[PDB]
């Protein structure tokens, strides 16, 4: 392709497939990376890395709780990383025998 041009305006301002840091509804003095799953006329679907998606909203991309790559240190603010890269494994059904780990020692 890349044959002619094509120019347009974002809608918001923000884009898919990338970060951003928003803040936890349920607690404002929280904030996280989030990833831009589909961006809406004048709102943006905010998935938190790992959370399960149910906790993922629609969240206005003009909302003021949004905040870019970075918010952190423009305030000052300590910022908290996701989930582990472990509790995002779902689907994982592990068939198979395990030894025990325990049998201390003394005499």
């Amino acid at each position: 392709g890349s044959s002619g041009s094509s120019g347009v305006k974002p809608p918001h301002g923000f884009q898919k497939k990338m970060k951003l840091e928003v803040v936890d509804k349920r607690n404002p003095m929280f904030i996280r990376v989030a990833t831009v799953a589909d961006t809406d006329d004048h709102r943006v679907k905010v998935h938190f890395d790992g959370w399960n998606n149910c906790y993922d909203y629609w969240i206005d991309a003009d909302s003021p709780d949004i905040h870019p790559v970075g918010w952190c240190s423009k305030t000052g603010h300590p910022l908290q990383p996701p989930l582990s890269p472990l509790e995002l494994m779902e689907a994982s059904e592990h068939g198979g025998c395990s030894t025990p780990g325990s049998g201390p020692s003394s005499g």
